[PDB]
């Protein structure tokens, strides 16, 4: 079987509030290396918020940077994203992703179909 990708974890979220998506992928392991989370806001292309290499070193966007966490755990096929201090501008469909390879900037092989997080403004 192919390797694929079922994100969980999304829903509605109160801005200053926090989630942690969460993505399991299937079949072996050894066939893919880097993981990341893609998100798409309306209007926009899906942009890569966060990238983790197999054994653990990560990347960043900018607009995210010190609010979510990329983190995995290979015994469990596992990749995480921890969001906090949500904010409205978090809204959007979240992708995870896979490469056979180990770089933090593609190929993306591997694609979810994604969960939409909707953070409320608290006014």
């Amino acid at each position: 079987m192919q390797v694929q990708l079922v994100e969980t974890g999304g829903g509605l979220v109160q801005a200053g509030g926090s989630l942690r998506l969460s993505c399991a992928a299937s079949g072996n392991i050894n066939s893919f290396n880097a993981m990341g989370w893609f998100r798409q806001a309306p209007g926009k292309q899906r942009e890569l918020v966060a990238a983790i290499t197999f054994g653990g070193r990560t990347n960043y966007a900018d607009s995210v940077k010190g609010r979510f966490t990329i983190s995995r755990d290979n015994t469990k096929g596992s990749v995480y994203l921890q969001m906090n201090s949500l904010k409205p501008e978090d809204t959007a469909v979240y992708y995870c992703a896979a490469s056979e390879n180990n770089l933090l900037t593609g190929v993306w092989h591997y694609w979810g179909r994604g969960t939409q997080v909707t953070v409320s403004s608290l006014e």
